[PDB]
Formats: structure tokens, sequence, C-alpha cells
């Protein structure tokens, strides 16, 4: 793997984005990737074993943590991967789309259209990473009020016979992930803002 | 990965495919390939520890678990994926299989003849991806009516002594995940109906 | 991965291999390991938690699945695609050879008892792979009579100390997986039949 | 993998970085990799059924465990392994990025500027480095006062009915992998004063 | 992964090695280490779940394994694979480094001498290839008579209170893999044997 | 892989290494990281479950374990792999820098003075193998004097209420496989010896 190349894969081979989309936030884009790597490999490690509740009757642990944990912070931050690294994905697609596109034009001004839908398509596409960041933000934010994942929990639910304590294996570290997280897609928001109002004030400068 | 090479290798180096084939249905076989490898990894995992039956005697649970799930959420959307994916597979080894031949004729008009075949072979290539999907459809329709997978079920089979209440881990998670894949595969189906359509509004204008 | 190079490796760098050899049974080829991969993965995994005894006295659900499953489905596919996979790895590496020895030659018509032998060593490699088919279509037939994998059994070994019943976990997700492993090997067969029939007229219009 | 490529991607391809910061903070750099791969591998594997607390009541022992270990060592290593590693990552996203911006340039003194920007992109870079690594030092020193970790634990909370005696699994293994993270840290932290200092005596003996 | 490429990485780029070692035995050792891979994934996965005795005090069930296996199926084929992998790996360093030598001999008869100790040192290669297959025969002999796997097994030992009776998991299972084992390392010695004679009738012919 | 790049990236790039440490000792690596490799993956399997011991009151087992195996055998052998293979990794680093100056210098004898304190560099990283190699050898004869490990041990600690007996799961096995690590270290240690000798008696032939 070169430098140039790695890159030039992050970056989505496009003209249009300036050094904060294509450096920075690809560093955070990568940070944020190792971080959850790590975070599934070992601190969220199948993420039930972890939560064990003072109970012999069956099913009332499962669904003990099924309420107080709808959906799982890892595979949250996962699926917020994706949905951020699809537009990403996209708009690369479509430059390269007009790459082979031109290079099929070129055996048999058109190239000023095309830069103009190339940017464009760039602009909403960091659009639609810049919502998306903020409904997990939101989403994260009903699920989770508190940024500390709470350590002990008391669930009362129908397989369990009377009110139980449950216990939360590593609140500290899952805490101290998920801060990494919350800081990583804020400085990822705050890149986009920045990236959209850098893009308008080159285009209206450019008029 | 550079951007050109695998968008060449997605797009199953066909010229008659146009934009929405090449792009847009491109970018949603990955983001259900990726969504499927999330839902393996870590909210589907084994699916036998997630269905806990409330009960001591043994073999209930998983006989259960076989009556009220006959076809796991999970498999049955990778046999899918497999299933969509043959045709793409099949069509891309035909046009390579043109590009060998016409090599080894080069070396050694019927031109237009290749690229008439390998548009009626593309066309129903797309045709058996859309049956391929509606079966689907209709197979997750009645095996699991209701998009959202049921929390709490009852269960009376021979092993057990009488009626239990089995408890499935992530009903919510899991519904996210089914909302997901549906979106997806319902995505992917227009994508195919636009695609066909284009196809031929494209060959009627031809003649 | 490029499509040109992957269909390459794929077709065994066979200039005697029409089409069927080098796309439809490659693609069967292909999606028979596809299949085979998600069966040992996820359906058939370690293959004994599925099958559960009703008894307490160890050893006798292991001795009860071993009477049962002599040889276990995924890995007897196993077996089988190695088998399969062994005349054209064979083959492969004999016109390879053909081209280092070639190669070898031109720094210091021999050409036409090349090609006539690589021809009749593809046409064995085919029947081989036929043959190879016909037994474990035989094998699996009489281990496993019913397609479709039986649900519950009733087993009484020496260490059982009465007959008891034994459950198969996932009885219609196997059969599911086996109906795919018997229609793609059904495939394949036939698709060697025309093969070798159509290299036979090949040669017999060539005399 | 060539050597030249190699150290090519390890140098962050940066033309101010001396011997220093190109090959020993480099292997460096990896020997801690590798150490740390080795101890999440199969030192601190899940560190949980490595830790046992003599009780059987439910969550006593998950507790005690976060009470005295509120950041496990390995991840910890891990945080500060990523922590560190970002600024290279930068800086080579900041190099390549000049890279790229000089090439599209050329189709179209400057590089005066680009140098002196580059070299102070670089020190800070470093300096970074160094202010992560030290503050890792002091975390892991208030977490850990002895660079030994302790073998047995006394814990009292609210779960466990009474005060109970915990063990740790191999205080002695997971002590020498955290005296060679500790010395490769060190080693780190010095390599980048030598760097910093280096650098600035370098651009005084420019003027 | 080309054929031409992958060729030339299992021939070892020696041009003393005819067909047999090229092709054959190539297609025998790929065989082979596809067998014990499937061996080690699923037939013998760790081995010891496996194995149950017919016991509740501890221990016993470990130390009759150990005294009626002191060495593991698979494992003893993995240690047959790397010291039969030994010489060719050696080899093809040896040519390897006749190749580099000359090469800086270029910059600066030798090359009879090359070919001359190239071709002793590919024979005496062969020679401890069919040593050591041979050896492994006769050790897998001594710890394991029949070729077939025993079923049941009466063990006594100082933690057993009495003797028990201990069951083989799968020994039909291990009794297939064991005959393809024994299959294709008698293949290799005999082609062995043919490598050996052949050169040395080459080398007769020669003088 | 192609062999002439696997011993390009083996031999460290090194030109006054000669045959032995290029050749017969890079072997000896090879086969060292396979035998660590296949005791990791099965031999050494978590080597917890391995060592179990006849009591019943928890904590008892790992506190024995931990005295009688302070460190491991796999992980050991993993800690001397690595600090032998980073004399090997410098002294590459060393090279492809002076590579690097080298190429920098030429688009702006010095020659002699680079050849001279390369050579250096190799012979002090071969004294350091040795001497990492003698230190690992006298550690494992202080921890385990016997070559072959002990199969059953005595071991009395303050949790465990009176003296018990412990089993090793597999000490012949394990014992074959730390006598090929003594032997495969053993060989190293004097194919470093020869090449410190030989590189010196090169040295003085030269003056
Ligand atoms: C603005 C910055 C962060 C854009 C970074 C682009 C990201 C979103 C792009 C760059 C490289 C891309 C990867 C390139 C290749 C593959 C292989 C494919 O089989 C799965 C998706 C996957 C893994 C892509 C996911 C999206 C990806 C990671
Ligand atoms: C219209 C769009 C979605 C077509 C996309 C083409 C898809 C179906 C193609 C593109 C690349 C292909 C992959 C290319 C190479 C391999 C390696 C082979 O050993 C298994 C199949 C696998 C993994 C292919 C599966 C099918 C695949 C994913
Ligand atoms: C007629 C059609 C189906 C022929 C298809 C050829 C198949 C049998 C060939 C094509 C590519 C081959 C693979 C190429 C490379 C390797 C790596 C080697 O270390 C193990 C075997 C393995 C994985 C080969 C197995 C056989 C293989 C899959
Ligand atoms: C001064 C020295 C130590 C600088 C060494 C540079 C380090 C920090 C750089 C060199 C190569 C880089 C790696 C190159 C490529 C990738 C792939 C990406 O998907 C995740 C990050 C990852 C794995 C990078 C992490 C940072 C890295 C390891
Ligand atoms: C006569 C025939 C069978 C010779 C075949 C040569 C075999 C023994 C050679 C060919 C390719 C070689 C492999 C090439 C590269 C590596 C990577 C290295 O990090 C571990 C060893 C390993 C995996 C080698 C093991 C030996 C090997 C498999
Ligand atoms: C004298 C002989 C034995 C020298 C052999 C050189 C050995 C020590 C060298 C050759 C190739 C090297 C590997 C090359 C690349 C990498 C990738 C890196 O991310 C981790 C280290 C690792 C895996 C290196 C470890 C050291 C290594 C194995």
């Amino acid at each position: 793997m070169n430098w140039t190349g790695l890159y030039t894969l992050l970056s989505g081979v496009n003209r249009h984005s300036t050094a904060i989309g294509r450096v920075w936030l690809s560093v955070i884009f990568i940070f944020r990737i190792m971080v959850l790597v790590v975070a599934a490999e070992s601190v969220w490690g199948d993420e039930k074993s972890s939560f064990i509740c003072n109970t012999l009757q069956p099913g009332c642990n499962s669904v003990c943590y099924d309420q107080f944990f709808p959906i799982s912070h890892v595979r949250l931050w996962s699926l917020q991967l994706i949905l951020v690294s699809t537009p990403a994905l996209l708009v690369a697609m479509h430059v390269a789309h007009q790459q082979h596109i031109e290079k099929k034009m070129l055996r048999l001004r058109h190239k000023v259209h095309i830069s103009g839908t190339l940017w464009w398509t760039y602009v909403i596409s960091v659009v639609f990473r810049l919502l998306f960041e903020a409904v997990f933000m939101y989403v994260f934010y009903l699920l989770y009020p508190g940024y500390a994942m709470v350590r002990l929990v008391k669930c009362d639910v129908y397989p369990c016979p009377n009110t139980v304590d449950c216990f939360v294996s590593r609140p500290t570290e899952k805490t101290v992930f998920t801060v990494f997280m919350l800081a990583a897609s804020g400085i990822c928001i705050i890149l986009n803002v920045a990236e959209v109002v850098y893009l308008i004030i080159r285009a209206c400068a450019r008029r």
C-alpha cells in the first residue's frame, strides 16, 4: 500500500474536494474505523456476556438487556459508519462513471457540464453526510441521554418474577470509547459544515 | 483498490449497462452487502443463543425456534444476495467470454451480432434479477408477515411438556436491520424496473 | 480483481475448453463454493451443538449422531468440491507446463502433438469430473436417501441406557441448502455431459 | 511487500524527517504494534475470564473488575497507539495533499513556502506525538501506579455480600508485557525529544 | 493469482525438476494442504470436546486422551507437511540465491558448476523429502496401527478411580480423512521415487 | 508472491550478508514462524483449559498454573521471535535508509563509508541476534529445566485449601514442539556464530 494510491482511494478521485475533505476528514474517517474495529473486537465482544442480571430464571437477562439497549452502541456506530460511507462511495462511483463515459467518448463544451454536475453531486453528497451524522447524533442522544454508559440498572419485565438489578460489565471502558465516537462524529460534522460553506463561497467568488 | 478498477469490476465490464445499473444499483448492492455483513457479524450472531425458551427439558428450545423461524433472516438475505449476484456474475462472464473469443479471432459483421446478443443477455439478466428479488419478497412476506420481528412467542411442541413462552433477544435491532434490507431490496427492484424500461425505449428509439 | 484475469484463472488457461466449461460451469462452481461457505459458516456451524439428544448420560449424543450421520453434509460437499476441483487444477497445471516447456524450447510439428495431448488430457479431465460427481451423487443417496434431512430420530446405542429421541436443529434449513447442492451438482453433471459430447462431435467433424 | 515501499509507507513520504523518525522510531512503532497484537491475541484474551472472584452471587466479579481496572491495559495501549498514529497519519496526508496540489498546479517561489509549511506541520506533529505519549504515561501511572500488575485484590462492592478476594490470572505475564510497553513508549518519547531538538538546531544553523 | 506465476511459485523456479515434481506432486501437495485445512477447520476442531470420557472426576478425560493419542492426527500431518515443505523451500532458496549471485556477478565455466551443484542439491532435496515421508509413515503406523481410528476405548489411569470407557466423536469421519492423508502421502512417496530414478537415468544417459 | 521478491524481502536487501544469513537461517526463521503459528493455533490453544486442577474452590487452578508457568512456552517463543526479528528489521531499515539518502543525493568516496558502516551495522545486528537467542536459551532453561514439559504437578497455594494435583493436557505434544523450538533456536545460534566468524575472516583477508 503506497501513500499516493491510498490517498487516491480515500479521496474518491474527486478534483472538487479541497484539503478538508481529502485530508482531515479522511483521517477522521480512518480513526473512527479503527476505534470501531477495536470496540467490536474487544470492548463490545458479543455484548451479552458483558450484561449479567442477578437472576436464575432464564430469559429475564436477555429481555432486560433488550429493553435497556434497543440498539447496541458499537453496531449503531457501524450503521452510522456505513450510512456516512455511502455518500462518498456514491460520489466516487459518479466521478469514476464520468471517467468511463469520457474515455468511451474519446474513441468516438461537455466537459464544463460534467464538471458542474460533479460539483453539484459532491455538494449534495456532503449535505447527505452531514444530515446522516446529525440523525445519528439525535438517535444516540434519545437512546442514550448520558454520554457515559450506565453502570447498574433496575429492570422488571414479565419473565422476571420481580424487579432485579443488572450490571453492565465495562461502563467506564464503554464510556471512553463512546466519548471518542462522539468526538470523532462531532469533528466530522463540523468538517462537513466547513466543506459546505467553503464550496459555496468558492462558487460565489467564481461569479 | 482504485476507483476506476473497482467500478470496472462492479459494472461487469458491460457497455450496454447505463448509469442506473453501473452506479446506483451498484451502490445499493454494496450497501446491502455491508449491512448483511454487519447483521451476520453481530446482530444475528449464531442466532440460537439469542432465542431462549423458558424451559429446562432439552430440545424444546431448538424445535420451537425451528418452527417459528424456518429460515433465518440473515441467511435468507445471504441466499437472496447470492441469487441476485448470479445474473451479474453470469453476464459479466458472458461479456468476458466474447472478449476472449474476439481476441482469439483477431489473430486468425460479427461485431454487430455480438453486441445484439450481449444486449439480449443483459436484458434477461436484469429480468432474472427482478424475478429473484420479487420471489424473495414473497418468501420473506409469507415466512414473516410483519416487518418488525416478533418479540415474544408461545410454542407447544412434542418435546415441550406444555405450552411455553420463548423470547427473541433483539426484536428491535433485528427489526431495524430487516427494515434496511426491505428498503434496499425494494430500491433494487425499482432500479431493475427502470433499467428494463429504459433499455426497451432505447431499442424502440433505435428502430 | 479484474474480470479478464479472473476469467483467465477460472478457465484454466485452456484453449480447447468451449463456452460451457469456461462460463456456465465456472459460474456453477463459484455458486457451489459460495453456498458451501455459507453452509459451513452458519447453517452447519460445528454441527454438534445442532444435534441434541434427550439424555443425561454422557456419550450417547455423540455416538447417536455418528451412527445417523457417518459423514456430515457440508464436509461431504467440501470433499466433493475438492475432488471435482482436482481435475481442473491438474489440467491447468498441464497447459501451464506445456507453456513453460514451449517457452524453454523457444530459446533453444511439435505444436500439433502438444495441442492433441492437451485436448485428450482435457477430455479425460472432464470425464474424471463427471465420474467424481456421479460417485458423490451415489454416496449422498446411500448415506441420506431422502433429500430433506430428517428432523427427529430414534437411537439406541450401547452407552444409551435405552432408546432415546434426538433432534436435528435445522432440518428445514439444511434441507434448503441440500437442495441447492443437489441442483448445483446435477447442473454440473449435465454440463460435463454436454462438454464431453460437444468435444466428441467437434473431433468427428474435424475428420 | 518490498522494503523500499514499506519504508516509503512508514516514513510518511516526508523529506524533512531525518534518520531517527524514519528508521528507529519506525522500528519502535512496528515493535509496539506487534507486542500489542500478541497481548490482545493471547495474554489479554477477553480479559474477563482471566479475572476470577471467589464468590457465587452474580455481578460481584464484573463490578470488582471494573473498579480495579477502569481501563484495560491492552486497550489503553491500543488507544495510545491510535492517538500517536494520528499525527503521522495527518502529516502524511498533508505532504500527500501538497503532492496532489503541486501536480495539479503543474498542468496549469511557492515551493519554498510549501517546504516551510511542511516543516512546521511536521514539527507540531512530533510535538503532538510527544504530548500524547506523555499524557498516556501519566494516565497509566495514575490508573496503575506499580509497573507490575497486582496479583490478588480485595474488593467489597454493593452486589458483593461482603469483602471478597479476586485473582488476576497472569500478573507476571501481564507485568512482562507492561514492561515492554513502558520501555517502548519511553523510547518513543526520547526519540521524539531528539527529533524536536535536532530539527530546531537544523533551523537555527540554517539562519 | 495467475496460473503461470502460481506454477512458477510452486515449481520453486527450478529448471532441473521435470514434469512429475512440477505438476503431479505439486497437485498432490496442494490437495494435501486443502485436506489438512478442512480437517483442522471442522473434523479435528479442538479435538478435545470430540473425546468424551464417561466420568465425573476431573482430569481423567484429558489424561486418557493423552495416553491414547500421544500426537493428534491433524497436527502430525501438519508437522509432516512442514517437514516435507522444508526441502522444497530450501532448494527454491538455493536457486534464488544463485540467481542473485549470478545477477551480482553480471555487473562485475562457472555456469556449468552452478548447474551441477543445483542438480545435486535438488536430488538430495527429493531424497530428504522421501526420507521424511517414510519416517512419518512409520511414526503414524506405530502410533496408530489401524488406518481406521478406534471408536471406543478403555482407559484406567491414576486420576480415574477405575477403568472407564471413552468415545471418539467421529471415528468414521476421521477414518476417511486419514485414508486420504495416507493415500496422498503414499502417492507423494512414489512420485519422489520416480523423480529420483528419472534424474539418475538422465545423468547416466548424459555420460 | 514470487521467489525472487520473497528472497529479496527476507534477505533484508543487504549485500554484505552471505549465503548462510540469506538462505539457511532465513529458512530456519520461516520454519520457526510456522511451528510457532501451529503451536499457538492448536497445541497451546488458550493454554488454560489445557491445565486442569483437581479442585472445586475457584481460583486455585489459575494461581497454580501461574506459579508453575510464569511465562507460557508459546508466548515466550513469540517474544523470542520478535526480539530476534528486531535486528533484521532494524538493519533492513538501515540499508533502505542509505538507499533513500543515496537516491536523494544523486539528484543533488562517500560510498565506501556507506559500505563500511553498513557492514559494521550488520555485524552488530548479528551479534545482537546471537545475544538475544542465548538470553532466551537461559530464560527457557531456568523457567523450564527439563526439555520435556512436566505432565502432573503438585501445588499448594493460599486459595487452595490443601495440596492438590494438576494435569497438563498435552505434555507429550508440547514436548515435541518444545524440542523443535529448541533445535531451531540452537541452529539459529550456530548459524549466527558461523556468520560472525565468516565476516571477521573476510575483513581480515581484505587487509
Ligand atoms: C471523505 C472521505 C472520508 C471519503 C473516504 C471514502 C470511503 C467512504 C471509501 C474509500 C475506500 C472505500 C472502500 C473501497 C473498497 C471496498 C470493497 C468493497 O467490496 C466493500 C466496500 C469497500 C471497503 C469501500 C467502502 C467505502 C470506502 C472506505
Ligand atoms: C449490477 C451490479 C450490482 C453488478 C455487481 C456485480 C457483482 C454481482 C459481482 C462484482 C464482483 C464479483 C465478485 C468478483 C470475484 C469474486 C471471487 C470469487 O472467488 C467469488 C465470487 C466473487 C466475490 C464475485 C461475486 C460477484 C461480484 C460481487
Ligand atoms: C471448469 C472450471 C470450474 C475450472 C475452475 C478451476 C478451479 C478448479 C481452480 C481455478 C482457481 C484455482 C485456485 C487457484 C489458487 C489456489 C491457491 C492454492 O494455494 C490452493 C488452491 C487454489 C485455491 C486453487 C484451487 C483450484 C481453483 C479454484
Ligand atoms: C514516525 C512513524 C512511526 C510513522 C509511521 C506511520 C504510521 C502511523 C502509518 C504508516 C502506515 C499507516 C497505515 C496505512 C493504511 C492504513 C489503512 C486504513 O484503512 C487504516 C489505517 C492504516 C492501517 C494506516 C494507519 C497509520 C499507519 C500505520
Ligand atoms: C515440489 C513442490 C510440491 C514444491 C512446492 C513448494 C512449496 C513447498 C512452497 C511453494 C510456495 C511456498 C510458500 C511461499 C511463501 C510463504 C510465505 C512465508 O511467510 C511462509 C511460507 C510460505 C507459505 C511458503 C511455504 C513453502 C511453499 C508452499
Ligand atoms: C536473517 C533473516 C531471518 C532476516 C529475515 C527478516 C525478517 C526478520 C523480516 C523480513 C520481512 C519482515 C516483515 C515485513 C513486513 C512486516 C509488516 C509490518 O506491518 C509488521 C512487521 C512485518 C511482518 C515484518 C517483520 C520482520 C520480517 C519478517
